[PDB]
This record gives structure tokens, sequence and C-alpha cells, in this order.
């Protein structure tokens, strides 16, 4: 689904990374930031029962949402999240028994790096759309300098992304975002702003 996903990032350009001490909270966050305009929605693997909330956001998959999952460490975890219908595979790391795992279930992997030679055991791996992870330390002028090296490499930041440096992050060219509590973090109310918010935000730059 590699060409599906990759055009969904660059046309929807905000990844919701969704960090929640419960499957209740997890599913009104997801909810919350669908109905503010974002649909691409990375449950992380740190939820418990993450697997079951993928599951149970079929609804909102119907409405139009694509959601995978994040934080995938292992095998195991990613196996349980495509299952529950992930339909795409986060990690903070490059995991090559992930990588292989989804090369054979047809899933699109996006695996984390920090470091050009990183990058290019990712790139070896047949992955050219990077986690850049964390965003805080490897920022913008990460994803600028790798442009000339490595000009079919294609970054989503997760870390170090908020309101008043998004439009800085795609200067640098960056193929979407990846946000976690400058978004998500909050009542639903405010997460749906914060994701109106967002999502005009980029659509001004």
């Amino acid at each position: 689904h590699h060409m599906k996903m990759e055009e969904l990032f660059k046309k929807h350009k905000i990844v919701a990374v969704l960090r929640a001490n419960s499957v209740e909270e997890a599913k009104e966050k997801a909810l919350a930031v669908f109905e503010g305009g974002v649909h691409l929605i990375e449950i992380t693997f740190t939820v418990p029962d993450a697997d079951t909330v993928i599951k149970e956001l079929s609804f909102l998959k119907e409405k139009g949402a694509i959601i995978g999952a994040g934080t995938v460490t292992s095998v195991e975890q990613c196996r349980k999240a495509v299952e529950s219908g992930a339909e795409f595979i986060v990690s903070p790391h490059l995991d090559e028994e992930i990588s292989q795992f989804c090369k054979e279930k047809g899933v699109f992997y996006m695996p984390g790096v920090m470091t050009p030679t990183e990058l290019v055991k990712a790139m070896k791996l047949g992955h050219t759309i990077l986690k850049l992870f964390p965003g805080e330390v490897v920022g913008p002028q990460f994803v600028k300098a790798m442009k000339g090296p490595f000009p079919n490499v294609k970054f989503v930041p997760t870390g170090g992304v908020n309101l008043d440096n998004v439009c800085e992050w795609f200067k640098a060219g960056v193929l979407a975002v990846g946000v976690g509590s400058a978004l998500v973090k909050g009542t639903p109310d405010e997460v749906r702003e914060k994701a109106k918010a967002f999502v005009e935000k980029i659509r001004g730059c």
C-alpha cells in the first residue's frame, strides 16, 4: 500500500501521534482530532490495548480516517497492530524484523532514524519515507541537510513540531509532520480546536 500511503501523507500533511493512558481516552482523542480535520492517526503502542483501540476506531475508519500504529518496537506488536487493522506502522528506530514482516504482509512501515548512517541502512531495506525522531534534536536543519545527499528520502518528524515551527518544517522539505501533545493533549473540545488550528496553519503554508 506504499504509493497510496505516500500520497495520503502528502495530501493530509499531519499525523496525530496519540499517547493516552486508556482505550477510552485514546478513542475520544482520535475522534476529536479527526473532527478537527486530521485524517492520519498514529495510535502509539505505549497505549494499553492499543490493538483494541485501533480495532474499535473502525467507525472512524468509515469516515476516511487513516489509522496506524506507532511506537512499534517488536514484530509481536506489529502483528497485533496489523491484525487490528493498522494501515501504517511507525517505529522510533529501525527494526529490520519489523521491516521484513511488513514487506511480507504488504504493510507500509515508516522506521525512525536520527543519523545519515541510520538513514542509509533504512534506504537499503527499501525505506525512503522515514520517521525523523526526535525532531527536537534533529530539527528542520537535519531535513534540509539530507536533501542534497539523499534527495529521494522524505521525512515525517515526530517531536519538535508546534504551531510556531510547523511551516519551517515544511519549508525544509518534510512530506508530513507527526504531532503529539501539542495536538492531542487536553479535552476533546480543545483537541478538536488545536487540530483545526494545525490543519489551518499548514494549509496556510
